C-alpha cells in the first residue's frame, strides 16, 4: 500500500507529463491516482497516469 | 486506499486538458471512479480519466 | 458504491465514440461491461476497449 | 468486478484486430485470458495484449 | 487454483520469442522469467526487465 | 504479488522510459508503482507506467 509520492506533500517540484510539458508545482495533496498541486495562481488536479516522472 | 479529488470537482466549472492535447471548457455534471460527466457548451460529454492529463479548477 | 459507471447507462443509445487514436466512430451501443463497449457501427460489429476511448458525445 | 467478458465469446472466431500501433490483423482467435488475447495470424502464433488493443470487429 | 483462462504469458518462460513494443522496438528474446506485470528477458548480451503494459505482442 | 523490480534496489540501472528518454539511474527505492532514484545529482520519483523496459 506505501507510495513515495504522498511523501512528497509540501514540496515544490518538477512534474515532467507524458506529453512532454513540464509543471514547477506545488504539491498540496496525493490520493492514490491524483497530485494536486499549485502552479503560480493556478490550482490543478494532476493525474499520475499522466506523469512519466518527479524531479524533487 | 479509496478517497479521490476528482469527486469534488462535481458541478464545477473547469479546463479538461486531453492527452490528445485537446482542451475542453467544461461543467462538471458527474464523478464515477473513472469517468467524469461535463457539459461542453451544448455538448454532453462522458470524458473516461485514462484521457485526462490534468484539471484546471 | 461498487462498479457504479454512467457508461452503461448509454446502453441502447446513439452516441460518438471519440477514439485514442483519432477516429470517431458513429455509433449504436449494445453492451457494456466493466472495460469493454460492444457497438454497431453502420454494417459492423465492434468490440471496443473503454482503454482506446478518451470521450463519449452522447 | 463480476466474471463477464465480451472478448470471450469471439474465442475460435475469425476477427480484425486493430491496434493502438496502427497495425490491423488478420487473426483467428485461439484463446481469451483476462488481460491478453491469444491468436493465429497466417503461420504465426501471437500472443496479444488487451492493453494494446483499441476495437476488434468480428 | 486451476484457472486455466487466467495468464498466459507464465507459459513463455524460457522461450525464444519476439516482443514488440508500444513504441515500435522489436527485441529478439529468450524469457527469463514472469511475473505478473513483468517479463524478464535476455536480448544479446543484455539483460532486460520489460513490462507488460509497453508491449503490445508476442511472437512465440 | 512478486516483483522482479525490487531485485533492482541499489543497483544502476538503465531505464528506457515510453518518451524514448534514458536515465542513467541508481535504484533507491522501489514501491508497488514507482522507482525512486538518483540521476546524477538529481532525485527523481519514476512512476512504472512510464517505463518500457530496465537495462541491468
Ligand atoms: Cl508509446
Ligand atoms: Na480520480
Ligand atoms: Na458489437
Ligand atoms: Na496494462
Ligand atoms: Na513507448
Ligand atoms: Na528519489
Amino acid at each position: 500500500n506505501f507510495e513515495y509520492a504522498r511523501r512528497l506533500n509540501g514540496k515544490k517540484v518538477k512534474i515532467f507529463l507524458r506529453n512532454g510539458e513540464v509543471l514547477d508545482a506545488e504539491v498540496t495533496g496525493v490520493s492514490n491516482y491524483e497530485i494536486m498541486v499549485k502552479v503560480g495562481d493556478r490550482n490543478l488536479l494532476v493525474f499520475k497516469h499522466a506523469i512519466d516522472y518527479i524531479e524533487y
